[PDB]
């Protein structure tokens, strides 16, 4: 199973790791993608997960959007995990760099509660522009299921652990 994680709470764990490398190693039931409403996996975690699937995630996602239309900010959809996981839970956290309501981050994390265990990034962190310390706090206060957080940046990982209340 998951190794080398620091336990933050009863159900939240954290590790300084590349979520792609973590997913290829563990092959979890669910890997969370930091998705946008259009499932356009261009950069950040989404671009990296999609590149690891040889673009199969994007092809599947475009068919999903053609059929269903875009997701809501704070919403999610379950698609294939391809070579990374059994499933990919595409979750849309608010993108602060697009003026999206940061209060939608709790709604985004509520999607994790439909899955008993997940490998995930911090929602709305990175290129989504939110404060990762705030994202971790919303995660621990919202998610009740077992969440294994992969934080790519070592310096951010150390700051998150050292400042965790
Ligand atoms: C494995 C486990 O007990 N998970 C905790 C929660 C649960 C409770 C009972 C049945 C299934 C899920 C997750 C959903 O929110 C409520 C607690």
């Amino acid at each position: 199973s998951f190794s080398g994680y620091l336990k933050l709470t009863d159900n939240v764990y954290i590790k300084n790791a590349d979520i792609v490398e973590e997913a290829k190693k563990v092959k979890p039931t669910v890997v969370v993608n930091a998705a946008n409403v259009y499932l356009k996996h261009g950069g950040g975690v989404a671009g990296a997960l999609n590149k690891a699937t040889n673009n199969a995630m994007q092809v599947e996602s475009d068919d999903y959007i053609a059929t269903n239309g875009p997701l809501k900010v704070g919403g999610s959809c379950v698609l294939s995990g391809h070579n990374l996981a059994k499933h990919c839970l595409h979750v849309v956290g608010p993108n602060v760099n697009k003026g999206e309501d940061i209060q939608l981050l709790k709604s985004a994390y509520e999607n994790f509660n439909q899955h008993e265990v997940l490998l995930a990034p911090l929602l709305s962190a990175g290129i989504f522009g939110a404060d990762p310390i705030h994202s971790l706090r919303v995660c621990v206060d919202t998610v009740r299921t077992n969440v294994y957080l992969a934080v790519f940046d070592k310096n951010l990982y150390d700051k998150l652990v050292s400042s965790f209340l």
